[PDB]
């Protein structure tokens, strides 16, 4: 069922006019298309946003779009780019949104910003391995991203390559996608209880998810740091010790509950024998140290990463070495 007519004109909630263009990706993130200003112009390949569109009853693009309506505000976001004297943020911008309707049923659109390649590509040409200056600049900005959806209320619980853009015009801005399956975590200032939500299904992505979610409670902060973490390492090596497992999720959750206790032993497997990155070691003993309900400390996260620069000749200058 086609959603639109190509090159129609569609008025999101704020009145404001845009034209839809042709669809853009491989089908990762649902039925999107290129989108742009209303002009009499039609809407080209180097299009500025896309719009993403669904019906009026699917769920995760009510959670989505609420999402970036309550945290990504264009303004809300610069204004915390000066606040915290960040050279950006990766957190897409929210243009607008609206209800259509075609055929007799009723649809959800959103208009958001245009990406370019998604990591999990790029990490595919290179041989499945990025290396370690690279790991670390995408962390930092990713613990940037982290700290700003935190204070928002929010967590994401599904951190990893596929659901991280490339600025289409910059490739050293790395952005987190994909809010439909986010979580509010602490709704008004109040945490989540330690304990499943019925309201929540979804688990994350096995090799990657956190043990709080393996032990089917809701996600909170120390889960996002901790997904960070199993990125980190899938990036620097192509593996995770539990990979050939991922069907069996009691196998997946005993090795990440096994390797929390004994970091040195996770250090070992993963990397070659007495060459594992101490930066690495350090962040995930610091999650460790995290309770369910507690505030990370982020810029000691980010310290801890900056170490790892400083070891190896560089420095926090925001190239990702793509
Ligand atoms: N804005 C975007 N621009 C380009 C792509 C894209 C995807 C591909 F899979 C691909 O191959 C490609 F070239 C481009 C995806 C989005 C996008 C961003 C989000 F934040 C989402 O939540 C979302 F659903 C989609
Ligand atoms: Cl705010
Ligand atoms: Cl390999």
């Amino acid at each position: 069922a086609e959603q639109f007519a190509v090159g129609e004109i569609i008025t999101d909630m704020a009145a404001a006019a845009w034209k839809v263009g042709l669809p853009i990706g491989q089908g990762g993130f649902g039925c999107i298309y290129l989108a742009d200003m209303n002009s009499s112009e039609s809407v080209g390949s180097d299009a500025p946003c896309v719009v993403k569109v669904e019906p009026s009853d699917n769920g995760p693009l009510f959670t989505e779009l609420k999402f970036y309506q309550r945290a990504a505000k264009p303004e809300q976001i610069q204004k915390w780019i000066r606040t915290r004297k960040l050279k950006y943020l990766g957190v897409p911008k929210y243009w607008g949104s609206g209800l259509h309707d075609k055929n007799g049923k009723s649809y959800r659109f959103m208009i958001m910003d245009r990406f370019g390649s998604d990591l999990q590509k790029i990490y595919e040409a290179n041989a499945k391995r990025f290396s370690r200056k690279t790991v670390l600049q995408l962390s930092l900005r990713i613990l940037d991203i982290l700290e700003y959806i935190h204070e928002h209320e929010y967590v994401h619980g599904d951190i990893k390559a596929s659901n991280l853009l490339l600025n289409y015009k910059n490739p050293d801005q790395v952005y987190l996608v994909d809010y439909g399956l986010a979580y509010r975590y602490c709704p008004e200032g109040v945490h989540k209880a330690y304990a499943a939500d019925p309201k929540r299904c979804h688990d994350g992505t096995i090799e990657f998810t956190s043990i709080d979610a393996h032990n089917g409670v809701a996600p909170s902060r120390r889960g996002d740091l901790e997904i960070l973490g199993y990125c980190m390492i899938q990036w620097l090596t192509g593996h995770l010790p539990w990979e050939d497992n991922l069907k069996d999720p009691k196998y997946v959750r005993d090795s990440k509950i096994r390797y929390r206790e004994n970091i040195a032993s996770l250090m070992d497997k993963c990397f070659p024998a007495a060459n594992a990155p101490g930066e690495i070691a350090k962040y995930m003993e610091t999650v460790k140290l995290l309770d369910y309900t507690e505030k990370p400390l982020y810029e000691n996260l980010r310290d801890i990463l900056l170490q790892g620069l400083k070891a190896i000749g560089s420095k926090d200058d925001g190239k990702l070495d793509l």
